[PDB]
């Protein structure tokens, strides 16, 4: 089902994960995000890239589909964004559209947010950056929680955990700390705009043709079946959701086919 429209005024942003050692030490994340899959995630590390037949990498994958910490964290930011929708509609189920994307990036772990429907303005977008920077670390914070009801928190977690929490008292008074920006063009001219003008052309260029790696233990030919691995793409993606819905690895080439020649081309 390749989306077609986009409500509009349409707007993107990047949200950066507050944690500098996200990378150093991650199996902290697998915890704190995505508790059962710990194991997983380990054994991941020792799977042949393709096109190496290996079936426990082939069933590990499958396992993992929707619950490693990467998509845990790009639903914890679709809920935000929702919930941001919310209240500027003033009404609990909005109308807009919602595209977010997360990154396990070179330097950063970050989510690219493409939202767009009533209650957004050039007059608003960019002012809103702390108040969705506080409601996407109340989703990470209380996800965060929900290891308690197996074991309490390792030192090191607990630090994670109150590093989030100082952010979110920080975002309720307006600072991001640079990890909550509004992407910005210009015109010809010089001028400024934070309007998105192509969401879609955003999406299908930009966010679409990249690769797939849900560690920073792993590979993007491990985690990126055949048939969808972008041959020029040097950046990676680790979950995407359109609308709620996910991308699923095995389509994602093909979705962005359908969008390049059917829908939307150039």
């Amino acid at each position: 089902p390749v989306i077609r429209a986009f409500s509009q005024p349409a707007f993107t942003y990047v949200f950066k994960f507050p944690y500098p050692q996200w990378k150093e030490k991650e199996w902290l994340l697998h915890a704190l995000l995505a508790h059962g899959t710990e194991q997983s995630m380990i054994q991941l590390r020792n799977c042949a890239p393709h096109p190496d037949e290996d079936i426990i990498r082939d069933d590990l994958l499958i396992s993992l589909e929707d619950r490693h910490f990467g998509a845990v964290l790009c639903k914890a930011v679709y809920m935000a964004t929702t919930t941001l929708m919310s209240h500027k509609q003033r009404n609990m189920f909005p109308r807009c559209d919602i595209i977010v994307q997360s990154e396990l990036g070179e330097k950063n772990l970050h989510c690219h947010i493409i939202v767009g429907g009533e209650g957004l303005s050039k007059r608003n977008a960019k002012s809103s950056c702390a108040q969705f920077y506080g409601l996407i670390l109340a989703e990470i914070i209380q996800r965060c929680k929900s290891l308690l009801a197996t074991r309490p928190f390792e030192p090191e977690e607990a630090d994670i955990f109150h590093t989030l929490k100082k952010a979110e008292r920080e975002a309720w008074g307006g600072v991001t700390g640079g990890n909550m920006q509004i992407l910005q063009y210009r015109d010809r001219r010089g001028d400024l705009h934070a309007q998105t003008v192509d969401p879609l052309r955003f999406f299908k260029n930009y966010l679409l043709p990249k690769n797939r790696c849900i560690s920073s233990y792993s590979k993007p030919d491990v985690c990126t079946s055949p048939d969808n691995w972008f041959i020029l793409a040097e950046k990676t993606y680790s979950h995407t959701l359109i609308n709620g819905l996910p991308l699923p690895e095995h389509y994602r080439k093909n979705y962005h086919a359908t969008l390049d020649n059917e829908v939307i081309p150039g």
